[PDB]
């Protein structure tokens, strides 16, 4: 069973200003997710100081970045904490909100979109590239789900039947049709050097 729910006013607004302006600049995209997985792993790698069983779901601590010119997707995997459903439904957008009023203002002042991960809603930069993202992530303290959304106002969840994942996040970007440069290894590998290169963690670049 698939549940619907509405973005918040303020995270709709900020995805349509993502989608809508002018801006060339739309690499950085894999640098705010990269960011995300490496918090995410931080986060984890912390709690296990004083929890060991909490690595029971998989004691590697990495990031993969796989391209699939046939699906025409480019999912960023990482095995970091993981979400809950309440941040998917509930939590996240709760904290997204004031990020977005604040990143909102920047912009009336000369920020330009590259800033986005200064405000904690770096995640929404994905659709600069994607028409759809699916978030298919695992937390120890939850089942396994899957979030999706093409902007539009609204995102479902639903229990992942999938293959499971252990614990952790993939993002799968459905790009935009014009944005299969970002399948490419090339290009890919050039992001990563430019924006990436000092992650405290291996990202591995799968090959098509
Ligand atoms: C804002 C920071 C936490 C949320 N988060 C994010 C950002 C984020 C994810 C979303 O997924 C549907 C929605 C919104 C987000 O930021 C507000 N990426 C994560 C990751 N790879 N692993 C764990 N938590 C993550």
């Amino acid at each position: 069973e698939v549940e619907t729910f509405a973005f918040q006013a303020e995270i709709a607004q900020l995805m349509s200003l993502i989608i809508n302006t002018f801006y060339s600049n739309k690499e950085i995209f894999l640098r705010e997710l990269i960011s995300n997985s490496s918090d995410a792993l931080d986060k984890i790698r912390y709690e296990s100081l004083t929890d060991p069983s909490k690595l029971d779901s998989g004691k590697e601590l990495h990031i993969n970045l796989i391209p699939n010119k046939q699906d025409r997707t480019l999912t960023i995997v990482d095995t970091g904490i993981g979400m809950t459903k309440a941040d998917l439904i509930n939590n996240l957008g709760t904290i997204a909100k004031s990020g977005t009023k604040a990143f909102m203002e920047a912009l009336q002042a000369g920020a330009d979109i590259s800033m986005i991960g200064q405000f904690g809603v770096g995640f929404y930069s994905a659709y600069l590239v994607a028409e759809k993202v699916t978030v298919i992530t695992k937390h120890n303290d939850d089942e396994q789900y899957a979030w999706e959304s093409s902007a539009g106002g609204s995102f479902t969840v639903r229990t992942d039947t999938g293959e499971p994942m252990g614990r952790g996040t993939k993002v799968i970007l459905h790009l935009k049709e014009d944005q299969t440069e970002y399948l490419e290894e090339r290009r890919i590998k050039e992001i990563v050097k430019k924006h990436s290169q000092f992650i405290g963690y291996p990202i591995t670049l799968f090959v098509e």
